[PDB]
């Protein structure tokens, strides 16, 4: 099927497990500059073209700083990545949500500024979200209220009650953290899982032996989630099915059978 959103090569596991062939460069958002987030931390591809846009929030008491790895390893990949810092350390849920809300609207803003490193850069109508905890509940919030999103990975998500969540059309890919002692999986992300309709593509994986910070800077997951990440953003944001296999199929099924799992669950395949 004519894809015109495909970019890169065909994907094999040992290139996804790494940064990417999209050289790229990062930026500050000084906070005073923007209005609705706290500014933030911008990677995007050096190469010509436009690319999906993804903004991605950290949680309570948490910042930009933390999740540098997710700006680095999806833009490699050719993306344009808003990690955000929020306007308090403090800011709830909903907040993160209409945050996230913002910085997809500052790309797209940007994107229309000579000025700007992403001058036509942004295919502003291809845009996904992501977060931790408190940032993964605002992620799936941001994804609710605005279901021209593409795709939402909440990653340990914390308080947001499941039943906020029963409506989201929004192809949503879970990451939990087995021993999270924070936001435990079986009463945190996976009922959050389940309250997503069943007609929305939705995957949760979930990393074996490993507490609240698996999926943040530093976290020893880097491949896996690396790999996860990038292929839920390219199947959805790019409309790729190249990345199927990684969410549904072989290369997934070696991901979720492998001692660095201890679930996963989806409603494959897509
Ligand atoms: C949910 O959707 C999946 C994939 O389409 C399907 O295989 C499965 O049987 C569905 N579950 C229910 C309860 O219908």
């Amino acid at each position: 099927e004519f894809n015109p959103y495909q970019k890169g090569p065909d994907p094999t596991a040992s290139a996804l497990e790494r940064n990417g062939p999209f050289a790229i460069r990062s930026t500050s958002v000084s906070r005073t500059s923007v209005s609705g987030f706290g500014g933030g931390r911008l990677y995007y591809p050096t190469a010509s073209g436009t690319y999906g846009a993804i903004a991605v929030s950290p949680g309570f008491t948490g910042t930009s700083s933390t999740m540098t790895f997710w700006g680095e390893r999806l833009a490699s990949h050719g993306f344009v990545v808003l990690v955000i810092d929020t306007i308090t350390l403090y800011d709830q849920p909903d907040s993160r949500a209409r945050q996230l809300k913002a910085a997809l609207d500052y790309l797209a803003t940007q994107n229309g500024r000579s000025s700007s490193p992403i001058y036509r850069k942004v295919d502003t109508s291809r845009r996904a979200v992501a977060g931790h905890a408190m940032g993964g509940g605002g992620s799936l919030l941001a994804a609710r209220d605005n279901p021209s999103y593409k795709a939402a990975i909440p990653m340990a998500p914390w308080n947001t009650s499941s039943t906020a969540f029963r409506t989201v059309s929004v192809p949503t890919m879970i990451f939990g953290c087995q021993d999270d002692s924070i936001a435990p999986v079986f009463s945190s992300a996976i009922p959050i899982y389940n309250a997503i309709p069943n007609s929305t593509r939705k995957n949760y994986v979930e990393i074996r032996n490993d507490d609240h910070f698996c999926v943040m800077n530093g976290g020893g997951h880097d491949a896996t989630l690396g790999k996860l990440g990038i292929s839920w953003m390219k199947r959805f944001v790019d409309n790729d099915t190249r990345y199927s296999p990684f969410v549904c199929g072989a290369e997934y099924n070696r991901v979720v059978s492998s001692y660095e799992v201890s679930r996963s669950y989806n409603n494959c395949p897509y």
